[PDB]
């Protein structure tokens, strides 16, 4: 199920009950259009993969969540295990997820 994050206090909580599958986080902007155009593509995953926890980052909102990944261009792709980064690819990719995910699964 995606969530949206809103701050970093919760950014944490997040991946406190996300247990342990796979974390992967969607560092975009929800304002922007061509950000949210790739969203029916990383938003489906919801459904699909009902066993990996997805979230959304506001880079608009949660500037402080975006600021601690040093990201510098959208959308980033992040993932997060127990709490730990472990892989990080950006770039308007989506075949890549998924095959991605594949890689810590």
């Amino acid at each position: 199920m995606v969530k949206q994050i809103e701050s970093k206090t919760a950014f944490q909580e997040a991946l406190d009950a996300a247990g342990d599958k796979l974390v992967v986080v969607d560092f975009s902007a929800t304002w922007c259009g061509p950000c949210k155009m790739i969203k029916p593509f990383f938003h489906s995953l919801s459904e699909k993969y009902s066993n990996v926890i997805f979230l959304e980052v506001d880079v608009d909102d949660c500037q402080d969540v975006a600021s601690e990944c040093e990201v510098k261009c959208t959308p980033t792709f992040q993932f997060f295990k127990k709490g730990q980064k472990v892989g990080e690819f950006s770039g308007a990719n989506k075949e890549k997820l998924e095959a991605t995910i594949n890689e810590l699964v």
